[PDB]
């Protein structure tokens, strides 16, 4: 996949796979 960590929501053409952990701060991770 390509995948992005996202401080917002995923795009309507991704899905929500995971999470991120980035120097402390939560990111969606986003994959389409």
């Amino acid at each position: 996949a390509t995948c992005y960590c996202r401080t917002g929501r995923c795009a309507t053409r991704e899905s929500l796979s995971g999470v991120c952990e980035i120097s402390g701060r939560l990111y969606r991770l986003c994959c389409r």
